[PDB]
RNA sequence: CCCCCCC
RNA sequence: CCCCCCC
RNA sequence: CCCCCCC
């Protein structure tokens, strides 16, 4: 059946439409100079509003990519949004759909908070330290890249996940700008991949074309660290499955577990079938995920999650146990093993 | 998972594009001769700044490969940076983005330090004692390739490095020249590495470029032993877990280690599959490292660390141990049988 | 319906 | 996130 | 870094 299902999917002569009426912003290469100072100087001041941080990382990836690579993007990711150029004023940039009140509040913010670290200090600020930069976007969107690994999570366990793990990942960034707001930046992030979900694929896409370049610095080498952390999300049951199958767990030879072992080898199989892109469903929110859930074999699912309890690899995790029976057994038999 | 990872990367049909309003300076191969003295008036007088002279090295290196292979090698390094031509002027070199000023104070520096050394002296300055020697680039270059041995490690590290190797590697240099200051040169090297990356890409292709050569003085075969000790940068956690694996230890042979064993060997059928310049994505910092990371094996991790440690391989690593007990366990039997 | 830990 | 010793 | 004796 699930073969079938996916070759119904698959085998479609019909192409969806959505977002007709909808337009969205890039910026053009040509002023990649001029958004890299924006996208640092929300990161060195102190800022009340974080409101379109994301959509000043996703126009450093626009104009990284370039204006009609990143409208093909959007065409072939079934998403009929007409791009809209980014222009300058007398300079500083008009980016539609961000507010010009925004964009003059940064930098005046930034402004000031680099003439009070001038006039106080004594004026010995370093290359780095600027907002002009050319890491600064790279690490916006690293903050972006954290919360890109928690989109299949919740909002508060994503919020806090990228905090927790920006104080270490991004610490040579918090060193080199104190005040950095990762909480606001971070919401600011999963704002714009819940609204606009054609930007998951762009993110994506220059993910693969960060991850394909011959040479980059540590800023982009941690981003595309970041982006393949994200690589399984939504998927952690097979994870833990292939994990429990090397594990060698006893209670997977039981009765109703080798019942369903047909089914669950059939659900990696369409794994293989679709292939690199498998991983990628559930962070694009693809429709087709969900042929990939292990929901409809109750016991193996119990199983996995005891095994991962038992080796103490389930953490936190709130998925549900079916047969509880079954999780305690694998769970003592893994702490068994683990001793 | 990881063959998927890799193959998403290298499977991608677009091209990244940076640094793209961004220029740098190459000197062509008929002002070798010329450059050579620079190269060589840095090494034998006692300058108050040494900043430029990386990029005098890199200079060296543009003209013994070519100024049009140069710019081929930096836009095959996914870099489009635009190059820019040397001239002369009255003589002396107008190098791009080396300030004047700082070419005519080393000049003068050196030629001060000729005059009080050819004054006060017998006037026996044998052939190799002078700055126009022609093993003087390749002697500032063998700096640049001990330091170049540690990007991946940090600064402070790199540079101590750096000198105490250097007082034994380049022992007949600091004769012939009694004062070079290795520190300041090895700063400069770093600076240039971690700002101009696409000179990492540089640094390597004249490292083939001289490694290919069919004949070479002392001073290139040097500088390629150097280059090859940059080899593993950034992994030497694989090449300890070779280390182990040829050492038998019998903690390998625990129930975790065992589990992860799967995903270890996928790693290193990755290695294998990029196979040649696996070991230079760490000193060119290709986004693409980070695949070949070891730590989703936390228990292998902690192994090879404890049989690093039994060895005495260890030294002073800053790598984390995740288990201490196998590590301690894993210690203890490496120790039992070195003894 | 699906997803849900850690890195 | 990754990296981290010695030669 | 490498090399290092004798014939």
């Amino acid at each position: 059946d699930l073969s079938y299902k996916h070759a119904i999917l698959k085998e479609s002569q019909y192409t969806i439409k959505r977002d007709v009426g909808t337009t969205t912003a890039v910026t053009p290469s040509s002023l990649q100079q001029e958004i890299t100072l924006l996208c640092g100087e929300i990161l060195y001041a102190k800022h009340a509003d974080y409101k379109y941080a994301a959509e000043i990382g996703i126009q450093y990836i626009s104009t990284a990519l370039g204006s009609e690579r990143v409208q093909q993007i959007l065409r072939n990711s079934g998403s009929e949004v007409q791009v809209v150029l980014t222009r300058t004023y007398s300079q500083m940039l008009d980016i539609h759909g961000v507010e010009k009140s925004w964009v003059e509040e940064i930098d005046k913010e930034a402004r000031k908070t680099m003439a009070t670290l001038l006039k106080e200090s004594s004026g010995n600020i370093p290359q780095n330290q600027r907002p002009s930069a050319p890491d600064t976007p790279i690490i916006l969107l690293c903050v972006g890249a954290l919360i890109f690994t928690k989109l299949a999570s919740t909002i508060e366990v994503g919020l806090e996940t990228t905090v927790r793990r920006a104080n270490r990942v991004l610490s040579d960034a918090l060193k080199r700008y104190p005040r950095m707001d990762i909480p606001k930046i971070a919401r600011s992030f999963y704002d714009l991949f819940e609204q606009k979900v054609y930007h998951r694929s762009l993110f994506i896409e220059y993910g693969k074309a960060l991850g394909s370049s011959s040479t980059g610095s540590k800023a982009e080498s941690l981003f595309v660290n970041i982006f393949m952390q994200a690589y399984g999300a939504g998927q952690t049951m097979l994870r833990w499955g292939v994990i429990a199958r090397s594990s060698n767990n006893i209670m997977l030879g039981h009765v109703s577990v080798q019942a369903e072992l047909k089914q669950v080898t059939e659900v990696y199989d369409l794994v293989r079938e679709m292939g690199p892109e498998s991983g990628l469903l559930h962070l694009r929110q693809s429709p087709k995920a969900g042929l990939l859930s292990l929901a409809n074999c109750p016991n193996f699912a119990s199983v996995v999650l005891g095994n991962a309890s038992g080796l103490g690899i389930i953490g936190m995790y709130r998925g549900r146990v079916p047969n509880t029976e079954l999780f305690s057994a694998a769970e003592s038999y893994a702490k068994s093993l683990k001793e």
